């Protein structure tokens, strides 16, 4: 079953120590909604060995599996701590009623692999740039496992 797929930008500012998600979009998510489609908003968790440094997120759209926000987030992670931290970036199902349940979810950094690596170090390679990469949603439990990896 596929979950779908984020478009977000990413940042690094190297003299100001400065981090910036911008959340563009996301495609072909999965529907959450028995007898409708999902409510999807996005979280960014900043991490850093088991710990949260900061959250954020988006606003809601509803009734879409192809929202589009173009919402932009900054974080102050310093020079000498951005190859130790993880961006994680869900996207969940907003319910009025009840815990939002993670549509799929990926994240960022130097303990991550693929794409997600690549996404990360062409930020780094490419300092005060916002690069865009698509990146394909994982099942939430598969993440929080690989989060524990460490390089
Ligand atoms: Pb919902």
């Amino acid at each position: 079953e596929k979950l779908g797929d984020i478009s977000f930008s990413l940042r690094y500012v190297p003299t100001a120590g400065k981090l910036t998600v911008v959340i563009l979009e996301a495609k072909n998510l999965k529907k959450m909604d028995v007898g409708g489609l999902s409510d999807p908003y996005v979280k960014i968790h900043l991490m850093q060995n088991g710990k949260r440094l900061k959250k954020k997120k988006t606003t809601i759209k509803k009734n879409t599996l192809n929202p589009y926000y173009n919402e932009s987030f900054s974080f102050e992670v310093p020079f000498e701590q951005i190859q130790k931290v993880q961006v994680v970036v869900t996207v969940l199902d907003y319910d009025k009623i009840g815990k939002n349940d993670a549509i799929g979810k990926v994240f960022v950094g130097y303990n991550s692999t693929g794409a997600e690596l690549r996404h990360w170090s062409d930020m780094l390679a490419n300092p005060r740039r916002p690069i865009a990469q698509w990146h394909t949603l994982q099942v939430e439990e598969e993440v929080d496992a690989m989060l524990a990896v460490k390089k």
